[PDB]
């Protein structure tokens, strides 16, 4: 009858969980495609999707400002961190200075630790299915891994000196860390918060003084402030990059590899 149901805070963890799920489990996300994840806003229909889930999965490194507040409304539902055993980077400036920076996705590498956490998780609380659960993560797991070859390979026109990701959020610091980019950011972490248009400038001396030919913005966020920087030097806008949500299915980020593989091929291009 009703399948083993897994309720993901946002669409990152629900697509590597549905892949270790298969069809032995339904996963959904609690947010939608597109939505900011960072604040979002729980409706009571929230409560009730939560509620009638045997297992609840979220990011934890504080990513979902509203999930502590949120989950004392759901009764008797087990939920896991996703993030267990992943070493944070933390955020380099501003008012949360010194939190741990939560995109730990955005390196495959610490996707495998999702991808294990998750494994974990539904193996304890749905073991009658636990054989289909470490076949599908193994194999999956294997799937990340091939990413790495491509993708270096993909940034590799880039010389090291010129590896520079300007983008809007600095969410991007897990992936530049793993391949080898700094990291120039309009502001270092989604909120409500100050001090955006005069890191804008600061941004702007950065470019200038680098030769940085290209700027990015990101999908749940406005690409307004990117754009300007663009006009403010000589920096192309190079489109938006994806990383706190997937498109929708028929869109062009529909799964996390997707989204790995579009992010580092659109920073590829608009070199
Ligand atoms: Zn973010």
């Amino acid at each position: 009858a009703k399948k083993f149901k897994v309720v993901t805070t946002f669409t990152i963890i629900q697509d590597i969980a549905q892949n270790i799920a298969g069809d032995v489990a339904v996963v959904e996300s609690i947010t939608k495609p597109g939505a900011e994840i960072h604040d979002y806003q729980p409706t009571p229909r929230d409560i009730v999707k939560a509620q009638s889930a045997d297992l609840i999965l979220w990011n934890g490194m504080n990513l979902e400002r509203w999930f502590e507040k949120f989950f004392e409304s759901i009764k008797d539902v087990p939920s896991a961190v996703v993030t267990a055993g992943i070493t944070p980077l933390p955020i380099r400036e501003g008012p949360y200075s010194g939190i741990a920076n939560p995109h730990a996705w955005m390196s495959p590498s610490n996707a495998l630790i999702y991808i294990e956490n998750i494994r974990k998780a539904l193996v304890e609380h749905d073991p009658a299915h636990a054989e289909t659960y470490n076949r599908n993560a193994q194999a999956y797991a294997e799937k990340i891994k091939a990413l790495d070859a491509p993708l270096r390979e993909r940034l590799s026109r880039i010389p090291a000196e010129q590896r520079w990701l300007v983008t809007s959020e600095g969410a991007f610091s897990y992936l530049a860390k793993d391949y080898g980019f700094k990291e120039v950011y309009l502001w270092p972490i989604n909120a409500e918060q100050q001090g955006i248009p005069q890191q804008v400038r600061h941004v702007i001396d950065i470019i200038r003084e680098n030769k940085i030919p290209v700027v990015f913005s990101e999908s749940t966020i406005s690409d307004k402030p990117a754009k300007q920087v663009s006009k403010e030097t000589g920096a192309q806008y190079g489109g938006v990059l994806y990383v706190d949500s997937l498109s929708g299915e028929k869109g062009p980020v529909p799964t996390y590899i997707s989204l790995i593989n579009m992010t580092v091929d659109t920073i590829a291009k608009g070199f």
